[PDB]
């Protein structure tokens, strides 16, 4: 009953934040885009790391497009998510320049990933990760994260706690629109390091 009562939350949350995102225009989702690039762009820990995790943005998350670019331009090894949607199970591939990105097949999402027989290295398998960009519905500023109800990066980052001595760097990039006094968690959700908005 205490599990449900969690869900339950969790899930007016993510209807109460849905709706401020859908109300959001698209040169404002741009601007704090634009803001968090700037801020991505001058961190010491995305200065300093060499390998990469980023995610794709869907038309309520933060534009990492700019940040993508970067990436590539300071020579950083770039990964992406590949979804299998049958479970809660992500890994994260290697992508080779921004340009990929735009033949790559597309999901039910209309995100980006590498399709089923493209054979890909995957970071866990060549080391892991520095650095994972985290993507979310909200997140408060205890680091607690709201996921939009699957939980793959929950599991991937457990999964990271195998294969690396040290741990990544968790990143999320957050619309000020998403910053909550309170997001509820179980004790099998998973906090970041940082939350980056404004
Ligand atoms: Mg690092
Ligand atoms: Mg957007
Ligand atoms: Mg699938
Ligand atoms: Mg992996
Ligand atoms: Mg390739
Ligand atoms: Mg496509
Ligand atoms: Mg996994
Ligand atoms: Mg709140
Ligand atoms: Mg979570
Ligand atoms: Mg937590
Ligand atoms: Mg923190
Ligand atoms: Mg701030
Ligand atoms: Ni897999
Ligand atoms: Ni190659
Ligand atoms: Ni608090």
């Amino acid at each position: 009953m205490a599990a449900a009562a969690v869900s339950s939350a969790k899930r007016s949350l993510r209807g109460e934040l849905k709706q401020r995102l859908r109300a959001m225009s698209a040169e404002e989702r741009l601007r704090q885009s634009r803001v968090l690039s700037q801020k991505v762009i001058a961190h010491s820990e995305y200065q300093k790391s060499k390998r990469i995790s980023i995610f794709l943005s869907m038309q309520d998350e933060i534009e990492t497009e700019e940040i993508i670019k970067d990436i590539f331009q300071r020579g950083k090894i770039c990964f992406i998510p590949r979804y299998r949607f049958q479970s809660n199970h992500m890994d994260m591939v290697r992508i080779e320049s921004p340009e990929e990105i735009s033949l790559l097949p597309k999901t039910s999402w209309n995100i980006p990933q590498p399709g089923e027989g493209d054979v890909r290295e995957e970071a866990l398998s060549t080391g892991g990760l520095d650095l994972i960009f985290m993507p979310g519905l909200g997140f408060d500023k205890h680091g607690n994260r709201l996921g939009r109800g699957k939980g793959y990066y929950d599991a991937y980052l457990k999964r990271c706690l195998q294969h690396q001595e040290v741990k990544p760097y968790t990143l999320a990039l957050a619309f000020k629109e998403q910053i909550c006094l309170q997001v509820p968690v179980n004790e099998n959700d998973m906090k970041v390091d940082e939350v980056l908005y404004e």
